[PDB]
């Protein structure tokens, strides 16, 4: 009964020119070593590999230490390998077999009592045979999120949708996202399916008491499970309420998520997020811009329905031109408290530039505890097309020059807005880290009224049947040119290794 | 042979009076009692205790009963009743429970009880029968084998009586996954933990105790404005239920008078700290001395003037500040009034927030506000919840005070809106322990929490609007904390 261990691009690519397609992934090698070596004593595990895989390995590491090595080949002989390098004392002699079935026979015949687990370690010849024989119980797959030139591929398999969009192999384990050398990746395991404190439990018994994301996944390390579980939690436990929009709501109050920013970027994968939209909106905020036509004109229409003639009038703002969000978000960030006129006015130097203050405090006194920016100005709310939802953020620097950010959001459309908000403030954290010579560490999301609209519930349930993919990496390009927060442009960003499931249509509650 | 005692007692160990119970009917305690005693089982009770039971329940059903009188229609002693359980009933008897005094004290002297199931009634009541003193006693009030708590429930209440439940003891797919979890856990000296002997930690105060432990264990050592130094973390969260009891911390006495007076002071939009100090509430004095104000570049401020902070922003957001003797009536935005009006007319609105954070006015304040935003929420059962966001949290000194403060605001706002208080949710930014508090906090972490008290609003009929509350309209009922712990304020 065998296990497969592999690293794989989303297109199932595993090799090129008898080498690996990506730069060195040190955590993946640790993992490989740890999975293939470990045992309870008497025994060792075996690794079975094809001839070219054996040849692809550097001499100094071959044979793989403390594991019985078997090579499947018809041309290489056991004495070829013995001649390559002296067998070290205590290690096993390297065996050669003509086929995978022969390797498994040999294991039974001559190494019962001696080997514990059997691992098939590549290449495509062996992976294919192992799947054909149906002898693989588990797949240890390292999912590399970037595509690389490959000439060798892991075979198609039922359940290969954990890699990319199109007996079965279902994931029972999904880790958080790692990275090395600009490459994001994660680890999954698939499974072939087809009176101490005794007497305390009756008090527990009487004090004690449906929708769930991909419930077969038992180890839920991927940080996107916070979002997926929050959807389920609201649907299971939330309360059905009315709402400003007339569309129903199911709501909860006081919710929390947090996303690491040191290895990869929390752009959700369980549906495609509108990244051009987040980037363009954030730059617009940073400008202090209140003209949503500037967004609309670039193909970002997110503010259009709340800046129509009709919606502005429902807000008693007949004097606003279409597109004018009033003194909201970016205006309050860059010009807190300034007297608003319209979206065409120059406000340079009016009011408080909170963003500048935060940055200057980060650069000069990062232990200060007042590094906040707010968009909630009670005096100006009635002049806004919409009172801000994400209304405050706070920054923090630790010991090691690592920057974390908290954002408070009064109102959270879990279906439509939340993924977008996660990406937006995570990006702001990247931008601020760079300009302050800091390392981005963490985004922390504090949520007030956290809701899913009734007309989203069905689509959200489909979303919960999808397992997450490894997070992408976002790189800031042209770092040397970029010295201040206003220097960033729409071209200074690269999203690397993003492989989300398909878009899900969800109407905005207007 | 294993024996357990089931009891409910006041902090002074009171269990009865005039052959009855001291307190009004405790519904949940009775459930608890029912369950615990059956899973047949034997309950064993003294003569008088049998009488006290109403006849409709007198045979305690689904359990063997034993009365230990020497005068009735049934053993003559407690040793006797234990013999009668080995000899006969040896089979089909699981555990045995003793359920009066005399019986309790017999069971303790003979040393046969291995566990104590105690319902701690938080209030005192007249009693003439008391549970025996016993080592482990401090679990009730502040007054060799010993009894150690192993379980401490959340706080309940019925008929205006707060109470707790504690238990004391006499003293392939997982295989596939394993190697992967193991390496992920590897990286990565002696952790502290609040009362590690308590396994089942239902008491909501454990959030605060665990928070202290987590900061000291996993926080990073940093500098800070005051010069004292802290250990800090960022982004922490607690929540306290308000429907049964009130989260006034019990592992050290919280300064309740101070909480109440500061809050009423906020609500009036008062910015003169001498009004607090003149009432014996000196919490703001060191941040409004001549010296501190000058350090803030405020030489023109009069001693005691906090500037346009907290309450001023609540009641007059954005108004132009003069001094603390000015009348600001009608000026600025009355956020508190707006919040209340929205709660009363359209409680599904998602903009029910109040902020103290006004960037245009920060430099004019003695201290930028720590608790700077709160948001309210109503469900479909008319239950009110409140979230407060705090940018900077002095865990040892400030946090217990802040918890009580906003929980109290929640009770007040619920009342004038004809809602019921449900939950206070505490969101924390820079969450820190000052270096000179660490030792004191380590003492505190050795204390088992007591049941939370309940706070009642008095004269409810007179109180219609948030401004109507006075310092005399509240009663804290059943508060039984451990002693105060001195913690010096970093200025
Ligand atoms: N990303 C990853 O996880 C991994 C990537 N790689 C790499 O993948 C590509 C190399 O693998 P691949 O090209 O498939 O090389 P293989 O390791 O499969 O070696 C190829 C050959 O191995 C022996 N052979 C294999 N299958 C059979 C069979 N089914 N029956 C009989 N003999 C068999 C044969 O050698 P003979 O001709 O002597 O008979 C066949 O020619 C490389 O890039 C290697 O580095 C490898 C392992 C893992
Ligand atoms: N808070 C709680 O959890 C509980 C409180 N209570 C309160 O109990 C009061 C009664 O307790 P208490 O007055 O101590 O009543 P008991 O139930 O202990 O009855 C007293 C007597 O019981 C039999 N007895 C007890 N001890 C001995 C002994 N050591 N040797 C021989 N016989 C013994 C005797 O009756 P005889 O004279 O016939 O020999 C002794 O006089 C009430 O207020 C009752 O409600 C009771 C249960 C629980
Ligand atoms: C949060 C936030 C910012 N916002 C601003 C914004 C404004 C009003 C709102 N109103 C409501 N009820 N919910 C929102 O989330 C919301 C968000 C967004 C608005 C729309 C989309 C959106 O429609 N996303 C879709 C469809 C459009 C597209 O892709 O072009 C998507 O699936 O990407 C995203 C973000
Ligand atoms: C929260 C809040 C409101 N506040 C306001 C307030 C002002 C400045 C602060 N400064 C610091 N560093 N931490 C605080 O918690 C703090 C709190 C409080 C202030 C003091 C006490 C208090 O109990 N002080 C102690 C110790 C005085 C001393 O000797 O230093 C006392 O003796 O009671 C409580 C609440
Ligand atoms: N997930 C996965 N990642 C891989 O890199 C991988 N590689 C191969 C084949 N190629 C190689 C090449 C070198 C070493 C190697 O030197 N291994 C050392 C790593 C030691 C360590 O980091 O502790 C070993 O002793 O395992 C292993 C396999 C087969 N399955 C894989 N599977
Ligand atoms: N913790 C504790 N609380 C008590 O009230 C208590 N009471 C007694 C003695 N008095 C009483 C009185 C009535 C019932 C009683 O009627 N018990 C029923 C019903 C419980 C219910 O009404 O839900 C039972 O079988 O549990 C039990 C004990 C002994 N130990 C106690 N221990
Ligand atoms: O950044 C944003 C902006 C808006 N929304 C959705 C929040 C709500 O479901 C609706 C906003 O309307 P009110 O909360 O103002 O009713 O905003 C978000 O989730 N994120
Ligand atoms: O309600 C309050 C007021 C103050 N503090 C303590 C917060 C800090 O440790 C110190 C305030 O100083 P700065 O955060 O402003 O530096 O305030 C609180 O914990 N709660």
């Amino acid at each position: 009964p065998v296990c497969l261990v592999v690293a794989m691009t989303p297109k199932r690519g595993i090799g090129i020119n008898n080498g690996l397609p990506w730069p060195h992934l040190t955590t993946d090698f640790k993992h490989f070593s740890r999975v293939t070596k470990t045992t309870p004593a008497s025994r060792f595990n075996a690794v079975v590999m094809g001839r070219k895989t054996w040849e692809s390995m550097p001499r100094k590491f071959r044979p793989l230490v403390d594991r019985l090595n078997i090579v499947v080949s018809s041309s290489l002989k056991e004495e070829d390998i013995a001649a390559e390098k002296p067998q070290a004392e205590g290690q096993q002699r390297v065996r050669v077999c003509a086929s995978l079935p022969a390797a498994l026979s040999l294991l039974e015949e001559e190494y019962k009592d001696s080997v514990d687990q059997i691992f098939v370690v590549g290449g495509a010849g062996l992976y294919e045979a192992a799947l054909s024989l149906g002898v693989a119980s588990h797949l240890y797959i390292t999912r590399v999120a970037r595509e690389f030139p490959c000439d060798v591929f892991f075979p198609a398999f039922p359940g290969d949708d954990i890699l990319s969009n199109k007996a079965t192999y279902r994931p029972i384990f999904i880790s958080k996202t790692f990275s090395d050398n600009g490459v994001p990746y994660d680890f999954v395991v698939l499974e072939k399916r087809r009176s101490s404190a005794a007497a305390i439990a009756p008090v527990l018994a009487w004090m004690d008491e449906l929708i769930r994301a991909v419930p077969h996944v038992h180890f839920r390390g991927h940080e996107e499970f916070q979002y997926l579980d929050l959807i389920a939690d609201i649907i299971n436990n939330g309360r059905t309420m009315d709402d400003r929009t007339g569309v129903g709501v199911i709501s909860k109050f006081g919710c929390t998520m947090r996303y690491s920013l040191d290895q990869a970027f929390p752009l959700l994968t369980t549906k495609r997020v509108f990244w051009k939209g987040v980037l363009e909106e954030l730059l617009w905020f940073i400008r202090g811009d209140t003209n949503a036509n500037h967004l609309s004109e670039k193909g970002v229409k997110i503010w259009d329905k709340n800046v129509t003639r009709e919606f502005l009038d429902s807000r008693n703002l007949p004097h606003r031109e279409v597109g004018d969000i009033g003194p909201g978000y970016g205006f309050q960030w860059r010009h807190f408290g300034a007297a608003y006129k319209d979206m065409h006015t120059d406000y340079t130097g009016q009011g408080v530039d909170q963003l500048k203050n935060v940055i200057q405090m980060l650069r000069t006194n990062p232990t200060d505890r007042r590094m906040l920016m707010t968009a909630w100005n009670p005096a100006a709310l009635d002049e806004m097309a919409l009172p801000p939802c994400h209304l405050l953020c706070q920054f923090y620097v630790n010991d090691q020059k690592e920057l974390s950010c908290i954002m408070y959001q009064r109102s959270c459309d879990v279906g439509l807005g939340v993924p977008f908000n996660i990406a937006s403030y995570s990006l702001l954290t990247l931008m601020v880290a760079h300009v302050c010579n800091l390392k981005p560490k963490e985004f922390i999301h504090f949520m007030g009224n956290t809701h899913v609209y009734t007309n989203h519930v069905e689509a959200l349930k489909e979303q919960l049947r999808r397992e997450p993919r490894p997070f992408p990496i976002v790189n800031i390009l042209n770092k040397e040119r970029i010295k201040e927060i206003d220097d960033f442009t729409a071209e200074d960003f690269e999203v690397v290794g993003y492989v989300p499931h398909g878009r899900i249509q969800m109407e905005m509650a207007v």
